[PDB]
């Protein structure tokens, strides 16, 4: 059948928790495989993230990137990507530790 190969999102490359010196820009990367293609939502400490001068995420054929610019203490904490399709969901979280330069 046309929907036999449909499957819940599968994250094959997960985000890496990491440190960044205060003031630098930093990135999280993950890769999801999903049929049909999954909806993607980003969160910082539980609150859904939007594109802004501070936050830029991309999504190219499942390759997902989140950039945070000019990192300060407020930017520390948990970043979570949640990938959803009708078959199920996959979530990945990682921690950003903003440190001294």
């Amino acid at each position: 059948g046309p929907f036999t190969l449909d499957h819940a999102p599968r994250i094959t490359l997960r985000m890496r928790s990491h440190r960044v010196p205060c003031g630098q820009n930093t990135r999280f990367i993950l890769n999801v495989q999903s049929k049909p293609t999954a909806e993607v939502k980003w969160y910082h400490n539980g609150v859904e993230l939007q594109e802004s001068s501070k936050i830029h995420y991309t999504n190219t054929s499942g390759v997902l990137t989140l950039e945070i610019l000019d990192c300060h203490t407020d930017d520390s904490g948990t970043y979570r990507a949640v990938c959803t399709n009708y078959k199920g969901e996959a979530s990945d979280y990682a921690t950003l530790d903003v440190t001294g330069g």
